[PDB]
């Protein structure tokens, strides 16, 4: 509905913030999942 | 203390804002942690 909305290869804002959790979390799963 | 306070469950959007990826975990979970 709004006008002038822009677009490019822009991540959310939603993850960056939480990449400290998220990023740790998934590494931690892939980490025990691993053997 | 406080006069003319109802009873409900409380209402401002922090809940899904952090835990996005980790609301529809809680729900898998749901079956996991409370049994
Ligand atoms: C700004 O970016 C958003 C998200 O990338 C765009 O939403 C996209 O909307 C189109 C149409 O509603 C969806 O299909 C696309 O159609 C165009 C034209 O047929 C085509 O060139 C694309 O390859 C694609 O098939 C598209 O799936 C959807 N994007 C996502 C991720 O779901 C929005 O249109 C963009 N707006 C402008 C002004 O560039
Ligand atoms: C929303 O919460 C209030 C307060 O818990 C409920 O009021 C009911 O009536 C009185 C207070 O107005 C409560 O009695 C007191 O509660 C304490 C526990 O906090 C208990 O140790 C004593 O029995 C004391 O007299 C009463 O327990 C409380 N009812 C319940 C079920 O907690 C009100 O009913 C609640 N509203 C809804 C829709 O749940
Ligand atoms: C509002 O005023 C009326 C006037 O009698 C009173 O009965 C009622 O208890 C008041 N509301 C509250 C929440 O105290």
């Amino acid at each position: 509905v709004v006008i002038g909305i822009v677009n490019n290869t822009v991540y959310d804002p939603l993850q960056p913030e939480l990449d400290s959790f998220k990023e740790e979390l998934d590494k931690y799963f892939k980490n025990h999942t691993s053997p």
